[PDB]
């Protein structure tokens, strides 16, 4: 039961999520590490916008399915 996330930063940052988890919890996990609102980030899969509030189980997400995490690294 593994999934895979690829951040726009290129750096390999991996996570462990269950089939019963919702992407809403997953986005929050990363946003918490950065202390930013989720409005500042977006997710895209199979050329479509990953809509907030869906589940891996509902969208039939398979193992090792890539998630493209796009956000703005607070710094500068």
């Amino acid at each position: 039961m593994q999934i895979f996330v690829k951040t726009l930063t290129g750096k390999t940052i991996t996570l462990e999520v269950e089939p019963s988890d919702t992407i809403e919890n997953v986005k929050a996990k990363i946003q918490d590490k950065e202390g930013i609102p989720p409005d500042q980030q977006r997710l895209i899969f199979a050329g479509k916008q990953l809509e907030d509030g869906r589940t891996l189980s509902d969208y039939n997400i398979q193992k090792e399915s890539t998630l493209h995490l796009v956000l703005r690294l607070r710094g500068g």
